[PDB]
């Protein structure tokens, strides 16, 4: 139950808005990359990148969230064609999720679990788990990568072969990498800021 | 349904690790503060942290999210009062000293001009990946943060005046930190704990 002054850089009011403006734009050239190169990526950037979405904030520190990283080309190759198989029951086509240097499949804590057997359940855990995730694509974004965040489909064999245990659920499935040369995004456009954002004035 | 080229720069891998651990780094400095400074912020500085976290991903581009900025006093004020009441069942000056009350809200569904209900695909994690956006845009500007419960969700319902396809869904004050302020010397759980990796 320790105690610490907060040490966070702050700046005057103006620096904050160049800080705020520039980032936006920054975070505005991001897009969601279907396609990607195959070229190889130190396994410490993608440790890293994790890392930073662990820093997020937490329903009683709880942290309810296992980022299971996949590169074994096999597992990937499972994966793929269980999302595909699932998918095309109803493109379903999906080899980025082979291609793709790293699987980053994230997993939500219902509940810990401690040596004496006891489950010391977890709180807000979804949202949470969405935070951290949020954190995960900023960095993957500020590494230079692109990524596809993807459905966690299907859920049971994402489940079994990455052998997680029954306190956990899959979140969210995101292949990072390179993106491919000639990789193109659709020419989408997001809301205003009219669309978005509501203001209470005094 | 045109399409673009992907325009983003690339690094080498050691610019890299170089950008991704320095970006770890930034982001550990970050704490939940529960102790806020009542000094004025620019609108617009919220404004683009706003917007920021609007360039989230969103299940079919539906952007399920509505952001309702409160700066003013007393409603702040009205929702400080009922936050207590709900939390007495078994104490919060922060949602009153904060500048700005950020009421995040998912949609459930978008509603079409003809009144028809056009349903949205993971919301919850679409807006919740989009308040990561938040509290990295928050923290990028120097601003701390307190990602609270959007309780009572009726009552901020009511009082902010959303539709029946909206909810709360967090409930955050923005602003400059107190002058002693104290932050919970925590310790974040490491690599271990966290990341299960599948070598070849
Ligand atoms: C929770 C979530 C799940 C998603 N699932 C898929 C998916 O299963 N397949 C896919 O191609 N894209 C998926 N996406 C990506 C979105 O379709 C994409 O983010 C959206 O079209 C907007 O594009 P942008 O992120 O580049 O701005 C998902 C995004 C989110 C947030
Ligand atoms: C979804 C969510 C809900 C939270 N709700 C509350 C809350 O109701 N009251 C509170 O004091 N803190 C709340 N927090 C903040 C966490 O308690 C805090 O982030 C945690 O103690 C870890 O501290 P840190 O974020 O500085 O690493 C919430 C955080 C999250 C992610």
């Amino acid at each position: 139950p320790a105690f610490i002054p907060y040490a966070g850089a702050q700046f005057e009011p103006e620096e904050m808005l160049s800080k705020s403006a520039e980032y936006y734009q920054f975070m505005d050239h991001r897009r969601t990359v279907r396609e990607f190169s195959n070229r190889a990526i130190p396994l410490e950037v993608i440790e890293n990148i994790v890392m930073t979405a662990s820093t997020a904030p937490s329903g009683a520190h709880k942290q309810p969230w296992t980022f299971v990283v996949v590169s074994d080309p096999q597992i990937k190759a499972k994966i793929r064609q269980a999302a595909e198989k699932e998918e095309f029951e109803s493109d379903w086509h999906k080899p980025f999720l082979e291609i793709a240097p790293y699987l980053i499949v994230v997993f939500r804590k219902a509940y810990d679990v401690l040596p004496d057997g006891t489950q010391r359940k977890n709180y807000y855990v979804q949202e949470s788990v969405g935070i951290a995730c949020g954190f995960l694509l900023a960095a993957i974004h500020q590494a230079g990568l692109v990524a596809l965040t993807h459905t966690p489909s299907p859920m049971n064999f994402l489940q079994k072969i990455l052998q997680r245990p029954e306190n956990e659920r899959p979140f969210l499935l995101v292949p990072v990498g390179y993106p491919a040369e000639g990789a193109m995004v659709p020419d989408l456009q997001r809301k205003d800021k009219a669309a978005v954002m509501v203001v209470y004035h005094h």
